[PDB]
Order: structure tokens, then C-alpha cells, then sequence
């Protein structure tokens, strides 16, 4: 077997196909974009190993991650390393999102999926960013979408050189890559609901300098 490092990832992939991603959700006022991108890369990882899929408490994150800080913020790697110490994740249902910070209640019964680890892809390498979505699954990665040109996306491929690369301030999910009219692209799932955007997704180009600082927050836990 040749690793995931090493040679040919193809030039198309979109996991939305494969049932590997949930449908677009709606943080809210919830500064909890990392919640949502962790739980996406969860989700698709859940998909992989056991063959089901099902969609990811958020809210569990919110509440119980404690080196995160709710709705003020967060990183994806603390989640990822939260559910490996916490040996469990919480389903959506069992564990709804409510848009504020509240006590943490996680129970065991409800427990949807695990994690034991994650791996952080080089910083600012698209080509190992492109490679880990291939093989791997959905990405967590952190953009900056700070500007009026990313909030009012609507069609094709997104791309502006005033994109801060080091203020990585929005949380998203790469679900898959590809090219649409000579402007290559990553699949990016948003978290503000299925009316932003095109349904919820935004192409972001690809290959372009690491616009928004697409690859130097990226990561994806380990099943
Ligand atoms: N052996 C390898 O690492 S090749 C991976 C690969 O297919 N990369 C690419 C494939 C198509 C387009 C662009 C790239 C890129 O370099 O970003």
C-alpha cells in the first residue's frame, strides 16, 4: 500500500456525492464556527470507519470543551482532542444546538462517535492540504472572512488579494476540491445556514498563494 503522502490524488473530489457530509448548519450569533468544522470532520471520519454517518453535537463542544472558549472562539484541535480524553462525542439530536454557552452535559448513551488523535497539515501547503481531503476526508481548516467580498458570495470561484492570510478568523470544512472554468477550487462548507452563499458551500480558488490562509490552520482527527 503507497500512503497518503505519496504519489497521484485525482483532480476531482467531492465527498457531498459519497454521504460523507452533513447537511449546512446555522451557528447563529454562536461564535462557534470551530464547533461546526469540528464536528464536520468528525462526521465524515465517522463515515469511513464505521460505514454510517450521522450528525454531531456541536453544542457538546461548546459546553464542555474548556480550552475553547464557547461562542467567544476556538480552536478545531482542542475538540479533536477533547473527544479522545472524553472517549465520546455526543449526537445533534441527543445533544441539541442551542446558540449559547451552557453547562456541560454530556452523557455516554448517547455517544455517536470517537476519536483518538488528529494530525495538523503542514502550514501553508495546498498540495498536502489537497492530498489530506483525497485520502483522509473533510478537512477542518480556518480562513479569514472577515471581508465583504466572502460574506456576499453568491457564485464561482471565490478569490481576493486583500484576504489576510494570519487572521484566521472563521472555522470551515473542505469537503472536497476541483476546478469549474479554469479557476481551481476547494469545496468549503459554511456554518451560516443553507441561504448564504450557494446553499450553504463556497469555492474558494485553489493554488492561488494560499488565499485566506486556506492551509495553515488545517487539521483532521483521527477514528
Ligand atoms: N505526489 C504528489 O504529491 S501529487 C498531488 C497532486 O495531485 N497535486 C495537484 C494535482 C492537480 C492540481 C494541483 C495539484 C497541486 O500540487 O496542488
Amino acid at each position: 500500500y503507497i500512503p497518503e503522502w505519496e504519489g497521484r490524488a485525482p483532480d476531482s473530489v467531492d465527498y457531498r456525492k459519497k454521504g460523507y457530509v452533513t447537511p449546512v448548519k446555522n451557528q447563529g450569533q454562536c461564535g462557534s464556527s470551530w464547533a461546526f468544522s469540528s464536528v464536520g470532520a468528525l462526521e465524515g471520519q465517522l463515515k469511513k470507519k464505521t460505514g454510517k454517518l450521522l450528525n454531531l453535537s456541536p453544542q457538546n463542544l461548546v459546553d464542555c470543551v474548556s480550552e475553547n472558549d464557547g461562542c467567544g472562539g476556538g480552536y478545531m484541535t482542542n475538540a479533536f482532542q477533547y473527544v479522545q480524553k472524553n472517549r465520546g462525542i455526543d449526537s445533534e439530536d441527543a445533544y441539541p444546538y442551542v446558540g449559547q454557552e451552557e453547562s456541560c452535559m454530556y452523557n455516554p448513551t448517547g455517544k455517536a462517535a470517537k476519536c483518538r488523535g488528529y494530525r495538523e497539515i503542514p502550514e501553508g501547503n495546498e498540495k498536502a492540504l489537497k492530498r489530506a481531503v483525497a485520502r483522509v476526508g473533510p478537512v477542518s481548516v480556518a480562513i479569514d472572512a472577515s471581508l465583504t467580498s466572502f460574506q456576499f458570495y453568491s457564485k464561482g470561484v471565490y478569490y481576493d488579494e486583500s484576504c489576510n492570510s494570519d487572521n484566521l478568523n472563521h472555522a470551515v470544512l473542505a469537503v472536497g476540491y476541483g476546478i469549474q472554468k479554469g479557476n481551481k477550487h476547494w469545496i468549503i462548507k459554511n456554518s451560516w445556514g443553507e441561504n448564504w452563499g450557494n446553499k450553504g458551500y463556497i469555492l474558494m480558488a485553489r493554488n492561488k498563494n494560499n488565499a485566506c490562509g486556506i492551509a495553515n490552520l488545517a487539521s483532521f482527527p483521527k477514528m
